[PDB]
Parts: structure tokens; sequence; C-alpha cells
RNA sequence: AGAAUUUGGACAAACUUGGUCAUUUAGAGGAACUAAAAGGGUUUCCGUAGGUGAACCUGCGGAA
């Protein structure tokens, strides 16, 4: 429970703010993670699941999951660093926080993931998109 | 019962020899044809068995 103190507190916005922080520790984002939804105020958390993507059932499904996680987190470990996101895969549910654009892109990987895009494109399409985020022109 | 041994009649192994058939092979010539080679189950927890400072780790079964 978090309640604002007229007395004490100044911020008008400061109640959504640490409700958002509480929320990113209980989607499953470590806690230095959420730290930075306090500290910064363009850090957006995205949030869907694997049937809204498409309807996969049974092993389906199951290798839905194992394409976006990869061998030891492998497929999400990239992911996050091209795009410079942090991701959450819980089960079918998939939370990912970083910048506005930086999610965008993070969401199309993933769904290309799920939909069963070749390997190699997404891996490709995460190194340009690594590159071309960072650079001024 | 077998005889040693003898006369004569057929069976007949094996050997020498002149032929005639079939099969291999030796050099030496004659002649014909062909060939020839540089460059896809991660994260946080729960239960259980084992190890284990039951901290922690691994196997299995569950939840987000």
């Amino acid at each position: 429970e978090l309640r604002t103190n007229p007395k004490f507190t100044t911020d008008p916005g400061a109640l959504q703010k640490g409700a958002d922080f509480i929320k990113a520790f209980t989607l499953g984002f470590d806690l230095d993670d959420s730290i930075a939804l306090l500290r910064l105020d363009d850090l957006y958390i995205e949030t869907f699941e694997v049937k809204d993507v498409k309807t996969l059932t049974g092993d389906h499904l199951s290798r839905a999951i194992g394409r976006i996680a990869g061998k030891d987190g492998k497929t999400k470990f990239a992911i996050e660093n091209a795009t410079r996101t942090r991701i959450v895969l819980a089960d079918s549910k998939i939370h990912i926080l970083g910048g506005f654009t930086h999610i965008r892109m993070a969401r199309e990987s993933v769904v290309s993931l799920i939909l069963g895009s070749p390997p190699g494109k997404v891996y490709g399409n995460l190194r340009t998109v690594a590159s071309r985020l960072k650079e001024r022109y």
C-alpha cells in the first residue's frame, strides 16, 4: 500500500512513480533494475502474452517459449543487449523494460521468435538495430 | 578254416611306348587396333530424493 502524504509529499506524480516502481519488482525485475524507474523518467515496461501474438498450445507453446529464451537464455540475452532493454520471461508472460523505441524493437524481435521467423534473420536484425539505435544519424 | 604252390578263363589296378582329341603356357619374330594428361525452457519461487556448512548444487514434479 502506498499513500500520498499531503503535508510531506511535494511531487504530485510521486504516488504513481512509487507504484510503478513497486509493480516492476512484482513483475519479476531485479531491484537495481527497478530503481531505474524512480531515477529515470523515460523508462516504460511493455507487457504481453504469447497467446496475444498467436494461439499456441501444448508443445507448440513450449517451443515458442524455448525459441524466445534459447539455450542457456542466449537468445534472450542477445535481445536485451542489442536493444538495451531488460526482459523477464515468466512462462508465456513477457515483460520488457526500457525506452520507448528500445522496447518497440525488442517487442518485434520477440514476436518474430514466437511466430517462427528463422533464427538468422532475427540475430542479423539484432546486429543492425543495436548499431542503428546508438547512431546520431 | 585258411593253405604255400600249379594249369586254364574272365575282371583288372599300375607302367613303357607310337598316335589322335581337348586344355593351359614359354621365349623370339611378323602384323592390326585401341589407349596415352601441363594447368530452442532463461528468470523468480514451492514440494520432494540425493548429495550436502541441507548454505548450496543436481534430478523429478508444480506456480507466475
